[PDB]
This record gives C-alpha cells, sequence and structure tokens, in this order.
C-alpha cells in the first residue's frame, strides 16, 4: 500500500510535512507563559500544521534561558507530542553550548533538532564542519541544517553542504538562503531533505523538490499552509499559486515587522493573545497594526 | 472545444511558450551570417521552440548595426515565420534610437517587442515611464518589457511596473530579476504575461504563474526546455524537477561563461558552427571549452 | 626648481588635477548647443577647473551622436585648450565603435582618453585585455580607464588592471568602483594615476594616494572642489575635511537626481541654462527643484 | 598651553586615540589564561596603543562566559590600567544580559563601553532605540555604539544615530559599516567621536574627521599604527599612506583569516603564544600559516 504524490517525502519522518517556527509567548510581564505556549501548539497542529519548531529564530532563541525552552519542549511534547514532529532549535555561535542544547533536547525527546549557522562571528567553512560536526556526535537525534546569511553572516556553502551531508545524522536543510541555482543541484546529490525556510518561497521550493516548510506567516494562516502543500501534492497547481498569491500580504507584513512581532501580533489579533516579544524585539505600534490588520483582511485571515 | 493545462496562457499568442534568445551568427571574419541564422531558426522551433527573441542579449545586440538586426529579423521571418512568433530586441539606453528600432521591426511584421530596461546611465522610474512610454505609442506592436537591474543597473520598480501595464501594448515582461515577492503579486495585479529571464527559474517562474520562458541554454537543449513546459502543463511535475536538475551543468556553464560565449560554444559542439562572438565578448579557451564538453555530457546533450 | 606637496603628481601632465565630466548643453528642443558648451567649459576653468572630461556618462555619451561629440570635443578645444587638459570618453560596449571614437578623438587633439569598461553585455576579464588592449594599440594618446561596476554591470578586477597597467598607454584609472582594500595596494603596485570618480570619496582618494577628482558635483562648485585640492596638497587637512563635508548636500541631491539632471538643474539654478537632458534621463520637477535649491544653499553655492 | 594637532579630538578622554580589540588568551586547553592577557596588554600599550577593548569581536566574546570577560578586564586594568583606556563588550542581542554586562563593567572601572548593533534577530530601528537607551541608562560610563551590519544583519540608520547621540553617555562610534556618505554628515552632526572600526579605512576615517582607531591587525604592527595616527596629525600625510599601504598584507589575511585567527596565529608568530580561538573559530592550518607568514614579511613585521 503507496500512494506516491507530487511532493518529495524525504525526511518527513523526523521534521513532518507543514509547521512553523512557533514563537514563545510571554505574559504581560515578560515571563514565559508555558499554558499559552501549549494552547496556540495544539491550536496550529489541529489547523493542521503537522511539526513545530521551539526555539527558533520566530521563537526568540535570543532572550530565553536555557531552562526556558526546555520547559516549552517538554510542555508542548506532552500536548501534541502524539500528533506532531517537535524540532529544537539548539544551535548558536559557541559549539560547547550548542551542543549542551542538543543534548538537553535529545533527552527531552526531540524529534529533530535545527542547528542555525554560527552567527555573527562569521566562522570559516572549516571551522562549521567542526562545529556541526561536533554536534552531530553528541545525540542520535536527526538534524536540521538552517542556512540563512542574511542573520548571520556568513552561509553553509555547497562543497560544505556536501560533506555535512555525509554524517549519519544530518538529514535536512532549512534553506532561508534563497540560492536556487546551488540548491537545485544539491537537493538531488546530498540526499538531504529541503525545507522552505522563507515564506514566499514555500511553493517555489515544492516546485524544485522540497520536503515541506518551516514558516512564520503559518501562525496566521495555518489551514491554507497545510492546503498549499496538499494542493501541489495533489497536482492541483492553479490552486496552489492561487494560496500562495493570496498569502502575499503577510510575506509584506513580515518584511517590515520581522517573524517575531508579527507572528505574535498576528496571533493576538486572531483572539490568541501571547504577548509581546523581549528587547530589542518589539510589538507593532499602532500605526503598523493598522497597516497589518489590513494586510491580514486581504489575505483572508481576519 | 477548450482544454485548460496548468499552465498561464496569458499572452502567448504574442510571444509563445517556450522560446530562446536566439544567437546572431558570424562567419569566421565576424560578418553576420544570414544564412546560419535561419538554418539554426529552423532548427530550434523544429526543436520545440514556438518562439524567438532576434537582437537580443544573447543575439549580441551591443556590437551588430540596426542594418543587421533588421536584416536578420526578415531572414528568419521567411524561415520560420508560419510556425513560430519573432519578438524583436528594439531597446537600447537611448529613447531616439529605441523608438527607430521598434518602427523598424514593427514594419519587418514583428509579432512582438523586447525592450530592455535603459542600461548603463541609470535613468529614474519617471523616466522609464517617459521612455517605454514613447516606444508603445510609436507602434501597435504588443511590448514585453525586459527587467534585469544585474545588466542594467536599475531595476524597474513594482510601482512603475504598475503604471505600465497600463499602455495597451504593453502585455508582458522577461523577467531577469528574479524578484519573486514582488512579481507574485504583480503577475496577479498587472494581468501582464511572465516570462522567465533566467533559466534557473523556469519552474520556479511557471509554478507562480508564468505563462513560459526565454531561454539561454536553450539553444543546447530545446527539446528538453519544451518537455519541462509540456510536463509541468500536463501535471507532472516530478518529470518537471528531474528535468530542470539534469539541465543544470549548462546553467553553471553559463555563469561561468556568460549567455553568448555559451550558446555560440555549445551550438559548434553540436555541430552547428555558428562562429564567434564580437568583442569584448570572447569564446571559451581550451580549458574552458573541456569543462563545457563536462557540463554539456552530464546535461545530456553531448 | 621642485615644490613637492603632498599629493600625488602622477600622470596630472594627461589628467590633469581638478576636473569634471562636463555636461553637454542643448538648446530646448535637445539640439546639442556648442556655444554654452564653450561658454561653460571657459567658466568652469575660470573658476579652478584644470580638466575637462568630454561625452563622459554626465555629458551624456548614450544620447549624443559620434558627431555631437566630436564636434564639443573640437569646440571645447578652441575654447579652453590652452589651459586644461581635455579628455576625451571614447569607450563603448562595442570593441570596434570603441576603437573609431578613439582615433576620431586623438585626430581632435585630445589630452587623454576615458575608456569606460564595456556596460550591459558583461564581458570576461579576458574579454576586458582584448578590449582595451585593442583601444591602446589604435593611437597614441594616454587613457584612463574607467571602473564603475554599478553602471557597467562587472568591475575591473585587481588582475585584470595590474596586465592592463603594462601597456604604455594606460596610464590612470578612474574610480568609481570605491574597493579602498584593492586600490591601496593597484596604486602603489601599478603606477596608474588614480582619479576619484565618486564625489564622497574626493578627499578620501587623495589620502590615499589619489592624484585628483573628475567630479559632478564640481559642475555647481568648481571652486571648491579646487580648494578641496589645494587644501590637502598644503596640509590643511581640518579645511579639506571641512570643505568636503560643506558639500555634502550636493551629493545626497546626485544620489536622489543622477549626475546628469543635477549638474544640469544645478548650473540653471546658478544662472546658466545648460537645456535639459535627453531621455530617458530627466530634469528634476518642480518639487525636485526645491528640494535641490536646499543643498544647494546648504552646501554654500546657491 | 594647547597645541592642534590635525587630527579630531573628540571623545579620546574616554576611548583614547589608538587601540585594538585584544584577544582573550587560551591556554592549549581552551582555558582563559589571565596571565597571557596581562602581558599581551602591557606588551601592546608599549608599543604605542593607548586603548584596547576587551570582550570585543577579536576578543571571542561569543565562546567566553560573563565570568570570564570581568576576569579578563579587572585582571588588565591592574596591569595597564594607568596607561590606557580600557573599553568593555558588554553588548549581545538580549537588553537583559547586555545590561547586566555594562553594570559588572562600571564596577569593574571601565573607561568605556562597546555596545554592538544586537545581531542576529534584526530588531527594528525602533527597538534600537530602546535597546541602546536602556543600557546607557543603567550606568554613568561612556558608550561607543558599534555599527557593524556585516556581522549583526541590520545597520543603525542614520536617524536612529541622530536619536541615539542625545543620550548623554552614548559619546561614539566604532565604525565598520564604512558609508562614508552617511558618516561625513552625521560627524559633524552629531558631535559623536567616530572611530574605525575597519583597518583599511583607518587613515580615510582620520581624514573624515575620525578620532582613532579599534584595529585587529594593530595586534601584529602596533607601532606602525601609533604611527599612521601620529603622521596624520603632524601633517605628514605622504607618510600615513606608505605606513598604511605597507600594512595591506595584513588586510588581505585578516580578509582570508577573520580577526581572532589572524591576531592569534600573528602573536604567535612574532613569539607571543596566546593560544587557539574556541570553536566554531579555529587557528589557520599549515598552509595558510604559511600564506601569512608571507603578508606578514610583506608587511614588514616578522
Amino acid at each position: 500500500i503507496t500512494s506516491t504524490g507530487l511532493t518529495a517525502k524525504t525526511g518527513v519522518e523526523h521534521f513532518g510535512t507543514v509547521g512553523v517556527a512557533m514563537v514563545t509567548p510571554f505574559t504581560e510581564s515578560g515571563d514565559i507563559d508555558i499554558a499559552a505556549g501549549r494552547e496556540v501548539a495544539a491550536y496550529l497542529v489541529d489547523k493542521g500544521l503537522d511539526s513545530l519548531v521551539l526555539a527558533g529564530t520566530t521563537g526568540e532563541s535570543p532572550t530565553t534561558t536555557a531552562a526556558e525552552k526546555l520547559e516549552l519542549l517538554k510542555a508542548v511534547r506532552e500536548e501534541v507530542g502524539d500528533r506532531a514532529k517537535l524540532i529544537a532549535g539548539v544551535g548558536t555561535n559557541n559549539t560547547r553550548t550548542s551542543v549542551e542544547l542538543a543534548e538537553a533536547a535529545a533527552s527531552a525527546g526531540a524529534d529533530g533538532l535545527l542547528v542555525v549557522t554560527p552567527y555573527y562571528s562569521k566562522p570559516s567553512q572549516e571551522g562549521l564542519l567542526a562545529h556541526f560536526g561536533a554536534i552531530a556526535a553528541a545525540t542520535e537525534v536527526p538534524i536540521c541544517l538552517y542556512d540563512i546569511p542574511g542573520r548571520s553572516g556568513i552561509p553553509i556553502e555547497s562543497d560544505t553542504m556536501r560533506r555535512l551531508s555525509e554524517l549519519p545524522t544530518i538529514l535536512a536543510v532549512k534553506d532561508a538562503k534563497g540560492d536556487l541555482v546551488a540548491a537545485t543541484s544539491l537537493i538531488k546529490e546530498t540526499g538531504l531533505a529541503w525545507y522552505s525556510g522563507d515564506d514566499p518561497l514555500n511553493l517555489v521550493w515544492l516546485a524544485l523538490g522540497g520536503s515541506g516548510f518551516i514558516s512564520v506567516i503559518g501562525h496566521a494562516a495555518p489551514t491554507a499552509l497545510r492546503e498549499l502543500y496538499t494542493s501541489f501534492e495533489e497536482g492541483d497547481l492553479v490552486r496552489a499559486r492561487e494560496i500562495n498569491a493570496k498569502l502575499s500580504p503577510l510575506v509584506a507584513a513580515q518584511g517590515r515587522l520581522g517573524g517575531v512581532s508579527l507572528a505574535k501580533a498576528a496571533l493576538r489579533l486572531q483572539g490568541i493573545n501571547v504577548g509581546d516579544p523581549r528587547l530589542p524585539i518589539m510589538a507593532p505600534n499602532e500605526q503598523e497594526l493598522e497597516a497589518l490588520r489590513e494586510d491580514m483582511k486581504k489575505a483572508g485571515v481576519l
């Protein structure tokens, strides 16, 4: 019994197909709100998401402590562990702490690990092989590399990606680089599952052989994103591009506000208060919230 | 009687679906070779192309005279006019000469006009509206805007594109900019037919609602490109991405050699001598030709 | 008898020290205005400029014919030939026409030749050596390479620059690339005279060993530019940076309007009407002219 | 009694004139080596440096603990506190920890604070005002903003810089952005002391009104850097550009190796072992060390 759709199925047994880098809810005073975290996770999954990245960029990994992370992880697992892949962001720009975070996540029962390219310090590609190498050797949990030079300062070059694909636990890439020329070949060569790490390219990556997405706007239009995926899967391409174009306003808003502020502001607008972000990240002001409502109504999610 | 496929059909009655910016063959001494031009055009069309851009970038518009252009145009029209859309490159960075070239092409019976964004001088967007405006008013021939900041120095901004889509003869865009965020919305808003102006994004543009391509590597793999299109059209997406990935080496070669040198060198390697380019453009040296043969054999076209 | 100042004197006997890429005056109907051209040249030189580039970017080389160029050149030579170096822009993206333009300029008595990197077509560096090579072999007139990837699409790489510095007539570079790392070494290695091709870096280039400038804003503040040079030359650095900062508003305006529109609009505002530019280039509208007056008054030149 | 040189003296009473972002020495096993830290600081200052940034990028702030930082700071202060300005890097991409680090540094007796633009998360400019605002309100220690979009992902926009210059403790900018157009005006407007944060622009910034540098290559050529400064100060510009060009190879090496690896590898080569960097940063391999020796000998420092 097997029914092959049009979408590559590579690594979906570890990272799912349609998911989001979930926000980390905070109370009015900036404290982590575990209850709202479990609420949001169940909400999103019930909406169609089958994967959740906890402690990712959108999850505000820079302003949360290691304990807060582990806490959210264990809490969400108890909530939606039986029906969604839970991916833990454990990469930092310090190999030692990256290792610590990965071991803690493994013991917590994480289905996968998101390891961003070390940011700010700009290590050499040789440094990347040593960094990722150490992390992959610390646990048996599947790893999804996170390529995003726009935030980290350096990219994971093609040759480097090919070497890393040789490690037994490195099985996927969240791609926020958008180098379609290089990726088109790597997807075929490395055997790595490629996930869209940039909402405007969700449909684009599926067409090139992607396995799914790890979205931001998915917080505001989870059902739509699932539909984008299924549409492509079933060959209803016209439907896919209509949905993709439909959600454009959310992309524009993300561009003006940033993933964190947008995700938290959009959920609140839909009646799900998950607090505000921690400094230096900020919630949208009155004028920005007005522009956001506009985009959300145009996107058909408000 | 109508059978809707998955590909947008916008403007294909003027610019076709699968075509290439055809090379302008030169004899050993640098003179235009009309006979080889007609030979190549018939060859490409018989291979599956239903559109040809004459005097485009790949056609070496910078080193050919206005007379040589008109000549190739009239010659190709006599050869494949009854079965392919002929698009004439007429844009320059001088509004007066751009107008002159467009009128000459109209009288020659061109099915469409390719008008690149003025290069080098970097006019303002207001200047673009006046430039394109004058050209569109000079003839009744459908116009395809050519957006490629990488060669011209400036892009056709979104607002500017929306204004231009109001002119009755402006019906399409060759996109070599790759701003998927902006284009996803423009395609739906302006009603303009969008054509892939960058081979690695051919499949990507179809997924976003594109109408076809105006390729470079199409010179070396015309049948494959047609298949890429038909595959998408029929819903065979797996086939589409396999073909796309298959042709990657050609893209790499274009990246190392440039469209002109690659197109002319590749045809020669397949037994179709169309000469060398005119300075400052140069044919690949011995070492480069070796790397090219490699890519062509990997791409399955040699 | 010799009094060494702080400024490098390399190649100033061919290209001068303080000059501008002069505009090409047009009458109300777009025709070349030779009289105003001679008027402006005498005006600028009397103001302190000792060099003039005719038919450069700012001189609207894309919209003027070869005859109009030769005409302006011969006219200005008759006007200020006995007291200013006249540099002729002869580079195009066609090696044949570039050669034609250089020979015509040589016969006209040009003191130097400005040869921009071929634009739009993006030739390989090998193509550049062949292109510049052919031009340098056609006449005995000193050549100043014009490096500006921002307009042409490609840069003159360092290794390429080193090879070209070996040709006996290649003696200078107008630098509009701003790669201070590479240039700092090339200036010392190649022995080429380096000229600032970007007003905000005029003072910066002198500090790194430059020989002078080929300005745009110099049209509006010729005396000031001369003073910037002399100040540095005499060691009055405080004065130099005060003048440099003082002229900043002009740079901002050039950034909003482009060199051509700015140069022609600024002269008109100072009582010297040199017409408007030719399409696609456009004069500033009413609102832009207001902002320009503001910048000019702040710069102290209105 | 006052003798004005050519260099701006703004804020040098808090941040000095010639200094480096000092490395954080580690023993063979990766542990902090306080003794070598004090040795290097005394060495550099005796060589001519009058300022030292501790826990900066080059000081490997990403892989060292808060305690290790405070420790190095207190240790260096005891060593060279009576003759050099000690600047503490305290900025992170978490406002709370940035505040914690700044208070700890204040109590330690820091002469100034270096606060980098929050990296990776890409906050809005409004977020920057709130971030820097909170930090500046926590202590009375002079603050030097660190603008470097190349590492952080976002820049400190001009308007944002103008607002921040209003806070009483914000008195300087380490500039690693290189936007000479914007800075030329900000230096005059904001009254902020500008420091070169990129070695190839050290001389460039002095010419534009800079107050000094916070170098990387200064580890390998401290006396030369001091001479670069004094030369400019005394009006010996020819000497200044000869020194600047002379040190170019070090810049090239920094470009290939990165500041940390270069600084530590270069010191070792000069007989001062400060260990290797912590992962993901890596020391140069055998081949790289050979190329480095070459550059150092050419730079005249080996």
